[PDB]
């Protein structure tokens, strides 16, 4: 604890100009979905069939707005998508806030997995068990919403990736940033975001091409990315609660340095990754021939590339992380870690 009061000591009311992340990340445009204010509305209608409490559901929409990140992360998809897709950002995010007594995230893991299992298994079971709690009674309906919208082959993608994450929400002084930032790798549950790039824009990608080093290297270069901006754009937010396992914080009570140099390390992983992303391109195996094919690979690389820079972009035009007052014209976000 004397790590933690030291963080804490050498942080606090710290003010950080924090340039456009987006700019870290040149070849990738942010773009909006057309239609995320029409579904919006749909989305208010639906919210109030969900059994969580009404404040915290405006809360997340009013702070969060998780249609517009979804319109973010699949600004081509067809209108008809969107509902899906927005509905599963407000589960995970319901689902996460609920969650957070030991017992209960015992209980509500296995819970969520037998939804899993009953959705997207092979013997497919859309009811819900009687007495199922809210952030698992809502999720039945949404993966049985997005199934049809994708091919087993996806299917089989999206049931592991959900596994992976509700099982390691269920399994977790300072730790090293490094282990801190491998752990949110695996952790994270960003893949299913990525996997759902297939139901928004209606394809299959192969497994050979989805297993293939040069692809299992983006999706990894964008889970990483997405990780380290969110870990300086939530600073504020996690250090005014006393969260101080965020990877900037790390860096300084590891390293001994300053949280602007922290920060400054930070995008400078960023732009390593962003680099070490695009290279793997190349890569990738791309069909001579295949117009499709290659419209497939396409797409689920650009999927992956929103994940890390519709994350940011998201960020900047919602007040989950800051007040959007701590942000000027050119994007430059001065955070602020008085608490
Ligand atoms: C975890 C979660 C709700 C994931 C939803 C899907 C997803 C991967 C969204 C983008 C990445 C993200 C915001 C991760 C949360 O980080 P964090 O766990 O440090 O939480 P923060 O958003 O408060 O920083
Ligand atoms: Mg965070």
């Amino acid at each position: 604890s004397g790590e933690r009061r030291e963080i804490i000591r050498r942080a606090l009311n710290k003010k950080i100009l924090v340039p456009n992340i987006l700019e870290l990340m040149p070849a990738w445009p942010s773009e909006f979905q057309p239609n995320i204010d029409e579904v919006n509305v749909e989305i208010d209608e639906w919210l109030k069939t969900v059994n969580v409490a009404k404040e915290k559901k405006l809360k997340h929409r009013a702070r969060g707005n998780y249609t517009l990140l979804a319109g973010i992360y699949y600004p081509h998809c067809r209108k008809e998508k969107m509902l899906a897709l927005s509905q599963f950002l407000y589960w995970i995010f319901f689902w996460d806030d609920e969650i957070d007594d030991r017992e209960g995230t015992i209980l509500c893991c296995a819970e969520t997995n037998k939804c899993i299992n009953d959705c997207l298994g092979p013997e497919p079971n859309y009811t819900p068990p009687p007495g199922s709690r809210g952030t698992v009674e809502m999720l039945y309906p949404i993966l049985r919403d997005l199934r049809a919208g994708l091919s087993p082959v996806s299917t089989m993608r999206l049931k592991q990736e959900l596994h992976d994450y509700v099982n390691g929400v269920k399994n977790q002084h300072l730790p090293n940033p490094w282990d801190h930032f491998q752990m949110r790798v695996d952790d994270v549950g960003v893949i299913p975001s990525i996997t759902q790039n297939e139901y928004a824009m209606d394809f299959t990608l192969p497994d050979w091409i989805r297993r293939h080093e040069a692809m299992e290297e983006i999706v990894l270069q964008c889970t990483k990315l997405t990780i380290l901006l969110n870990e300086i754009l939530s600073l504020q937010k996690e250090f005014r609660v006393s969260q101080l396992e965020n990877l900037c914080l790390l860096f300084m009570n590891t390293y001994d340095m300053s949280i602007e140099q922290s920060i400054h390390k930070v995008l400078g992983l960023l732009k390593d990754h962003y680099k070490i992303c695009i290279e793997a391109e190349a890569r990738l195996p791309w069909s001579t021939t295949d117009e499709k094919l290659n419209n497939n690979i396409r797409e689920y690389i650009r999927g992956c590339q929103r994940l890390a820079t519709g994350t940011a972009c998201w960020s900047y035009n919602c007040e989950r992380y800051f007040k959007l007052s701590q942000l000027n014209d050119q994007q430059e976000l001065l955070l602020d870690l008085s608490r």
